[PDB]
């Protein structure tokens, strides 16, 4: 029934926010919790900028953030995202679709003799890492390297002298990743393959193109945005199914519900539950006037429990309609990979139900939750096969 969430994620413990907007004196930032406010904010990029680092001293060199459109505003955002969407071709997308079943089955074969395991480590996490890697065109040998990379990034996210300390740590890993992708981009310029790096290298739009530094930073962004949130979606869903057994029977009796189940999992336990914005001018949100050049955190996780928007918000309802949650954001930064996340997670859940029909969450070994402030979800999920 009840679990051990990040201490900041009060909405997961059923608490309504005391105020729609408030200010954190210690961290010197603003929080927004309401759904219609969060939605208006995300829809208003010209006052609520995604260029958060302009507030944060010290700044990464331009070559390091070059092309990362998740932190860019229009008009440059429109151009960068345009080139990357062009490179996400219908061919590449269908290729991932045609592969997803075989990869799921291969993973599940690797635990066919185990009675107890961690669903995250054995399945929910490797599946989207393998899919995003395959998309980008990475050899099989290198996906261990990606695992190590993400592990490093999570350890830091969980954890002027110390201002420079953290700087070195972050840069040394981005250097390594950038150098990896530059080599891929260079190879694919000479001999293009059937993958996203090759499409990013040849993408041309009116009639702009990307250089290898931009391409490398884009690949890094897709990598970090891709797999861990998808892993949490899959694992959070199986956890919810385990805890709400009526919904479990409901879904097993009606496999048509799985797409709506995943959307309800998105809403109820949001893998990304907060996104950062910076204000360009003075604004009034709800009642509160927020000053210029302020960091604002938009808590999509909390907004997804807002009763002004959702009837019975703290009920998990596997067939919930309507369900316009903010799990993938809203507006111009609307999650670029959401169809891929939905495709992967649907296939994972469908096959889990069929192949491990007596699967249950390990009662002797409770789930651990990711202790990262802006992600709500399972870090480990011990399960038993019988
Ligand atoms: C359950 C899975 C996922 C969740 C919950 C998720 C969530 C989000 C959210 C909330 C945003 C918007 C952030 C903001 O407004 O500041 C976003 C953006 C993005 N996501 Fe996802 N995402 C998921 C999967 C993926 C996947 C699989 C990919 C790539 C293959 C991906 C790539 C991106 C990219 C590139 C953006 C940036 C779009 C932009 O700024 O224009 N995401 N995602």
């Amino acid at each position: 029934a009840q679990w051990e969430f990040h201490p900041g994620h009060f909405w997961m413990r059923g608490k309504r926010p005391d105020k729609i907007v408030d200010y954190d004196e210690e961290l010197q930032l603003w929080n927004v919790y309401g759904y219609p406010e969060s939605a208006a904010i995300l829809s208003n990029p010209k006052v609520f900028s995604s260029d958060t680092m302009r507030l944060d001293p010290i700044k990464l060199d331009e070559a390091i953030v070059e092309g990362d459109f998740a932190h860019t505003d229009p008009p440059k955002h429109r151009r960068l995202r345009g080139l990357v969407d062009h490179a996400f071709t219908p061919s590449l997308v269908a290729k991932m679709e045609s592969r997803v079943h075989g990869i799921i089955h291969e993973l599940l074969d690797g635990v066919e003799g185990k009675s107890q395991f961690d669903l995250v480590a054995e399945f929910a996490a490797p599946l989207p890492l393998i899919m995003i890697s395959d998309l980008l065109g990475v050899p099989e040998s290198d996906r261990a390297l990606f695992r190590q990379w993400m592990d490093k990034m999570l350890d830091g996210s969980e954890k002027v002298l110390e201002q420079e300390e953290e700087l070195h740590k972050e840069l040394e890993l981005l250097w390594e990743m950038r150098d990896y992708w530059h080599e891929r981009a260079a190879e694919s310029r000479k001999r293009p393959r059937e993958d996203l790096i090759s499409q990013l290298v040849h993408a041309e739009v009116d009639g702009q193109k990307l250089n290898d530094s931009q391409i490398s930073n884009i690949a890094n962004r897709l990598l970090v945005n891709g797999h861990l949130t998808t892993a949490m979606l899959i694992a959070n869903t199986m956890l919810c199914l385990d805890a709400f057994s009526d919904q479990d029977a409901r879904v097993r009796a009606d496999r048509s519900l799985v797409p709506a189940l995943l959307e309800e999992s998105m809403r109820y336990m949001s893998p990304i539950c907060g996104v950062g914005r910076a204000t360009n001018s003075e604004v009034e949100v709800a009642g509160t006037v927020i000053p210029k050049d302020q960091l604002l955190l938009v808590w999509t996780g909390a907004a997804n429990r807002d009763e002004r928007q959702f009837e019975k918000p703290d009920v998990f309802d596997a067939g919930r309609s309507p369900n316009a949650h903010l799990g993938f954001g809203r507006g111009i930064h609307f999650c670029l990979g959401r169809q891929l996340a939905r495709m992967e997670s649907k296939a994972a859940v469908e096959i889990l139900l069929d192949r491990l029909p007596t699967l249950r969450a390990d009662p002797a070994n409770p789930p651990t939750f990711l202790q990262v402030v802006d992600a709500s979800g399972v870090a480990t999920l011990p399960v038993v096969t019988q």
